[PDB]
């Protein structure tokens, strides 16, 4: 009934964060990303949520689920979860609940999801063995690509959808 989304943004080379953060700045994929997860469930790692920018968390208008190993983790404004199972159980009634980031937790995800929103940006990051990772998609997804657009701050990004 529910169809699990993820959504992401990533470099060409699949890169998704460095040092603990976003490596670029393209206001266009904010815009998206809000977009699509307004009034939905959004689900996060642990070091997501700390990642996120203190003035916007917990983000608003979406019930806001962090998952961690540890029951006992405070996260003022979210609910904490301790798997993707009990995670998905506080989307409630929501019908299209999204995952968003990071990159252990589209792991864990994946399996679950019939829906894939993604970022592809141009930029020439070399990928790192710190970095976190997108995660990769198999051959049971179809997709349909958006064109190659010029973004405000300079950067060349696209948009994918993919559903299965
Ligand atoms: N470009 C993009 O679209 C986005 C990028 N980012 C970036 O990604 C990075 C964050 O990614 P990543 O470091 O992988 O962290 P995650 O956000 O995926 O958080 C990982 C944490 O999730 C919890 N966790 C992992 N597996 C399980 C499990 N099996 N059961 C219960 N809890 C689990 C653990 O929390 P605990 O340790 O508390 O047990 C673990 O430390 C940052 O750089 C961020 O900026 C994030 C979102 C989107
Ligand atoms: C509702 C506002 O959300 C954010 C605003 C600003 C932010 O950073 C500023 C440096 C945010 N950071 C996290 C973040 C940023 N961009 C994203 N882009 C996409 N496409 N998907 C995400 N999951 C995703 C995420 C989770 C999220």
């Amino acid at each position: 009934r529910a169809e699990v989304g993820l959504v992401w943004a990533q470099s060409t080379s699949g890169v998704i964060g460095r040092g603990g953060d976003i490596p670029w700045s393209v206001p266009e994929d904010l815009t998206r990303f809000k977009e699509v997860t307004m009034g939905h469930t959004v689900i996060m790692g642990r070091r997501t949520w700390e990642s996120l920018p203190a003035k916007v968390r917990p983000l608003p208008g979406r019930r806001n689920v962090v998952v961690s190993r540890r029951p006992d983790f405070v996260a003022e404004g979210a609910r904490v979860a301790g798997s993707l199972e009990a995670a998905l159980a506080y989307a409630g009634s929501d019908p299209a609940p999204w995952v968003i980031g990071g990159a252990q937790i589209y792991l864990l995800a994946l399996p679950h999801a019939t829906r894939c929103e993604v970022t592809e940006i141009e930029i020439d990051l070399r990928r790192d063995d710190d970095d976190a990772l997108a995660p990769a998609l198999d051959d049971s997804w179809v997709g349909e690509t958006g064109e190659w657009l010029a973004s405000r701050s300079g950067l060349r990004y696209r948009f994918h959808s993919y559903r299965r």
